């Protein structure tokens, strides 16, 4: 998101959330969600349009910033973005940092992207949300990126391999509450940046007293280091995931790929031959679980005797 802020007074010491949509600035002007009142006496009535795009599918992937126009409103001095004079029909840019100068006043407004991007865990969730925060200028998704800072999970029953992965790889996760709380403030937000609804507060809140997570996403990184598991297609987020506990990963795919080979160099088969199985769900539950190495090496030896 656009997020702009100024030196001196000249935006009353507020930063502003700037989400898509247009913008005039000038001393003439009261703070709304479509005008920007900048406190000098040296600046137009009206004296720019700060016009802020929709975010393209390629943002969610590069971090980029929503493309933001400026035009200057017939001002006597002009405006200038990065030293240079906005011209006629105005000038857009996709920088994620911008220095604005409005006439003959030397406090400039400086625009800062502050990157912000949602994956989501599925894709009915997606669906719900995709214009309502393409409006508000957030980048939203399925697949992973580098991109990406905060992951909405779903809640229900156990919690998706998604949420777990994204756990585990250290990313802020979050609610609808969390999507419906932004839209219900996002007016205060655009007058004062500092109202922007904590994502951090609201991932702490999901974790306390919550059975379906760990008490320490590090806690939980290789864990199992020293463990071997064979699994199937499903899910490369779930290869990814594992990979996380320290798990060396060999995969199958039918019945009888399980040859001698594989029992001498596995310890467990994970799912969905007389062996050691489980879904990943029931693997999740023995990491929340204080005692996970003995657990699984418990279960391994007591196999053993069975067969």
């Amino acid at each position: 998101m656009w997020i702009i802020e100024a030196e001196g007074d000249i935006l009353k010491g507020k930063s502003r959330i700037l989400f898509p949509g247009t913008y005039i600035v000038g001393r003439n002007v009261s703070d709304d969600s479509s005008h920007i009142q900048v406190i000098s006496k040296s600046i137009s009535k009206r004296h720019a349009r700060f016009t802020i795009l929709t975010p393209s599918e390629k943002d969610y992937f590069t971090g980029g910033p929503c493309e933001f126009e400026v035009k200057d409103l017939d001002t006597k001095f002009g405006t200038k973005v990065n030293e240079k004079v906005v011209g006629q029909n105005g000038d857009s840019y996709k920088e994620k940092d911008l220095k604005i100068q409005l006439g003959k006043c030397p406090f400039t407004i400086n625009a800062y992207w502050r990157s912000m991007c949602i994956q989501f865990d599925n894709p009915e969730m997606l669906s719900q949300w995709a214009s309502n925060l393409n409006l508000l200028g957030i980048p939203t998704g399925l697949r992973d990126s580098d991109a990406t800072t905060h992951f909405v999970m779903n809640r229900g029953s156990s919690i998706t391999v998604g949420t777990m992965y994204a756990f585990l790889k250290k990313t802020v996760i979050i609610d609808d509450s969390y999507l419906q709380y932004l839209s219900t403030v996002k007016e205060s937000v655009i007058e004062d940046a500092s109202l922007m609804p904590d994502a951090l507060e609201c991932f702490k809140n999901i974790i306390k007293n919550n059975d379906q997570f760990p008490s320490s996403p590090e806690d939980c990184i290789n864990s199992l280091e020293g463990f071997s598991c064979a699994m199937l297609n499903t899910s490369s987020e779930s290869h990814h995931l594992l990979e996380l506990l320290g798990l060396r990963i060999s995969t199958f795919m039918s019945l009888g790929d399980i040859d001698k080979e594989l029992i001498s160099k596995t310890d467990f088969v994970v799912l969905n031959e007389g062996i050691f199985c489980l879904t990943i769900e029931q693997l999740w539950k023995i990491i929340i679980e204080r005692n996970s190495r003995e657990l699984i090496s418990k279960e391994i030896e007591r196999l053993k005797y069975a067969t």
